[PDB]
């Protein structure tokens, strides 16, 4: 989980749709204080975006692969 | 588009969607020898990716800044 939120949190920052400010203070929220149900509901957000990234993956590498070896 | 592109693998990568060594072929690939139509196919794929993302971002923001705040 608190990797899968990290690595998912660094997705997000890199194309700027929260700061790094936010980014530090989702983290340390999310450890620290984050009641029982709210990590319940942020896994569930993340598992949602889990599967979207599953499927572009699979659609790039279905999609170009052939293309990719030459 | 080359930016977002690498952003894009990059998330893959993290979370083991795609080796190392296809994020490496992949970009070679996209910059050397992608055809122009296999490119705006790309872009395609990667522009739906982004729109997941900005809707995570904006779902987590929306639903748990109060919470981050105190």
């Amino acid at each position: 989980d608190l990797g899968h939120i990290v690595k998912t949190i660094r997705c997000l920052e890199e194309e700027g749709h929260i700061d790094k400010s936010f980014a530090e203070d989702f983290l340390t929220w999310y450890s620290l204080r984050a009641t029982h149900r709210e990590v319940r509901v942020v896994k569930i957000f993340v598992e949602t975006f889990m599967e979207d990234l599953s499927s572009l993956g699979q659609q790039l590498v279905d999609t170009f692969s052939e293309s990719i070896l030459s």
